[PDB]
């Protein structure tokens, strides 16, 4: 019922045809992709321009029932036709992708004696992005030097891997600092009951039953894993402590590379709520096909639209497997 | 008029599907050529109908007896089932040679020589020819070749010093050439002889400043971008602030032309009102309010492509300024 | 004969989509199996757990022994896929690190060393050839894995790796044995594709290990030429293990080799997985006469891998075969 909007230069766009838009914890600025595909029978298509070009770079939101989306601006203007066919999509990412894309312009180079909120506050305001934390990001770093070309994101994101802490952004595109929340959708995921369909692959490829990190050591076991499998790797930003970690840091990564459950709703708001289903948000899941049991974390969310109807598809993982420590 | 496949004494057509691309970016043309025969009786099935096209042989294709490609066969291309049987080759101009080898010479040095002579020397035993159009500029003091070195990789960074492009013609010569301003000789216009158009137009890779690095910086700004975009770059190069500006432009041009893209379909191969193939490299009027183009654009590819339904050119076109590279 | 999963205790039987590759190019092969069940949201089957010890046998005939790599469960309104596929056993040598704390083996031969890295994940090293000499000293290279080192030391012996259907390791050479038909077009190719280039074929292959007024002269080299590339079409390659002129000829023919196997293709389509004529499973490292009008192949050609693959129609073998001189 709740009608879909694109808004972008003073103007109002609905009615497309196709609609893709990711929110996602593991890329940063997520994703929209928005067509609208006229097909005229008199043939007649190029004497039927309909609107004015959307302008590549131009600030855009998308909303649902006046609710917003994201929040960001054009990256693409993707225009085509032929004598029957008149195709115009637009595709983007929300604003912290100006953090992902330029480099940092703190001419002094270097931070002192700064928290990660700190420093974020300074390389995203000449962005006109603000700061949303959400969790303790803990204790000032005494120096840190801007490398070459560093861009806002690579270096945010470095630190914030050095105080246990996520990246990510909110519906307004503002960068948000966090960690895996323990707030919950309001809402599960039972097989049966609210799951349209679903999908998932498990697999040992990259699991490995000890991890071994050599300076240029320290061991750590993965007993998920009940077979010998071996995997040595050398990380010269290594301490025996520091290593532990880089090993604890390792299993960590290769469970959540080798999990994925994915699924597909009806409607991109909770039914019971009535809120737009967000990422970090803990939703149990009941699935016995898959094999699970166990309250999740939304990793991503991809909601969609289009002839058959609204959909979002919800990627879980297990709400640990986003919760690290600190770097070396 | 035929597409005429000759090679090894031979001669062939009546191909049912043809693609053909010259375009001014690469260094060889390249084509793609099939026959098929489908719905097969039960004794016609599981026969040859054409002794096998052997790889590697020199070959020229013509369209109506004019020159499109002259090179080698890369493949050949046989397949079967029970029903049906195709037969397909592909290949490249002479300037392929270029691409895939080494370069052999024992010195592994130029000195106080040109592009042009440079590329005399490097292109000299594969046959192939240099035809130069354009001013290649000031001699190299001292050129060396790196391990493995292609011709191609070699004489494609000097022309980048030189601000100069690399291309073959027709005949697998080794063309070094500037955008032209040559006429096409007619217009692609919505709603006159444009059958199907596609375009991209991007600020993925689009910056508001470019700022190159010594002590020396300097920054380029492109006003085309209107949101805060820095990009900074090092170039250990680079000794002199106008060396820094000289950079910087190049890098901003660079990133118009990788920003967007425009693609015309039109029917048939020559261009009705001159009855020559379309030419790459060439300028075309571009009336498109669909797209947003009301310009002049310069053809930098061309696919000729030939099926079922018929022939049609698909050109690729740019904004002129997107192909000088100073 | 039907195609049978063995894993964690059972034997899963009913699987209507079927691929298995044996290969002498890719140490391991592949297995995937999948089951699709139209019938809502229910679980029929417990979940098949990735990391299980497996076996796949045709008719009670073994073709592969290893592990379940990955789990594979989807649903929707109407259907339940299950998926699982996996490798066998020599994929852990694919996938694992050498854990050899003296770092080098001395005066081994490879043999010796094969024994020795398989040996903690279980494998078997048959060997079906003449190794050769000893090796003097070989380091470990940084977290190489035993397949890797085995790898560039049976090259060095003219030998080949492969897996035999248990999963043991197989030490051998391009086999002299036939597989007791003929590959005959229109007599029991169903179908076959080809394709047959010169973008990676050379005239000749030469090996190699402020202007100087007096450049340092010499050096190690060795040109290697292919007679069947009758342009002039030269390629130097640096090879910076090589340290005599002995090896380095013996790097280039290998590379000369590796050009015509990597420039020809040829794969053939039959009916079933057996050949009517022995009753035996097509194998890899078998000869095969070839007769072919329409790609012009009149030659007895090496089997270097099938696909054995099975759906709605039935079960199709697709044989891929190679110029037996350029693996020998």
């Amino acid at each position: 019922s709740e009608e879909i909007v694109l808004k972008a230069g003073g103007k109002i766009y609905q009615g497309w045809t196709k609609i893709g838009i990711t929110r996602s914890l593991e890329a940063m600025s997520g994703a929209f992709d928005l067509e609208m595909t006229y097909k005229f029978l008199g043939n007649d298509a190029q004497y039927k321009a309909f609107i004015e070009p959307i302008k590549q770079g131009q600030a855009c939101t998308v909303d649902i029932g006046g609710e917003r989306v994201i929040t960001g601006y054009v990256d693409d203007w993707v225009p085509s036709y032929d004598e029957s066919t008149i195709t115009i999509s637009v595709s983007g990412r929300d604003k912290t992708a100006d953090l992902v894309d330029c480099s940092i312009d703190y001419p002094s180079g270097q931070f002192n004696n700064q928290t990660l909120t700190q420093i974020a506050d300074i390389v995203c305001k000449p962005f006109g992005i603000k700061v949303i934390v959400n969790t303790d990001v803990g204790e000032p770093f005494q120096r840190i030097q801007i490398e070459q070309g560093e861009t806002p994101h690579e270096l945010l994101a470095r630190l914030a891997k050095q105080r246990g802490v996520l990246l990510t952004s909110d519906t307004f595109g503002n960068l948000v600092i966090t960690r895996a929340s323990k707030t919950k959708a309001g809402v599960s995921l039972i097989l049966g009951d609210n799951v349209k369909a679903a999908r998932g692959r498990f697999s040992w490829r990259q699991r490995f039953s000890k991890f071994t990190i050599k300076a240029a050591k320290a061991d750590v076991t993965d007993s998920e894993i009940g077979r010998y499998r071996p995997l040595i790797i050398v990380n010269e930003e290594v301490t025996a402590e520091g290593a532990a970690k880089r090993g604890q840091w390792e299993r960590q990564r290769s469970i959540g590379k080798s999990n994925m459950a994915e699924y597909t709703v009806t409607g991109w708001r909770i039914p019971q709520t009535g809120k737009l289903w967000n990422i970090n948000t803990l939703v149990p899941v009941i699935d016995e096909i898959m094999g699970l049991d166990e309250e999740m974390l939304i990793a991503s969310i991809l909601f969609s639209e289009d002839d058959a109807g609204r959909l979002a598809v919800i990627s879980v993982v297990r709400p640990d497997a986003m919760d690290i420590p600190a770097q070396i």
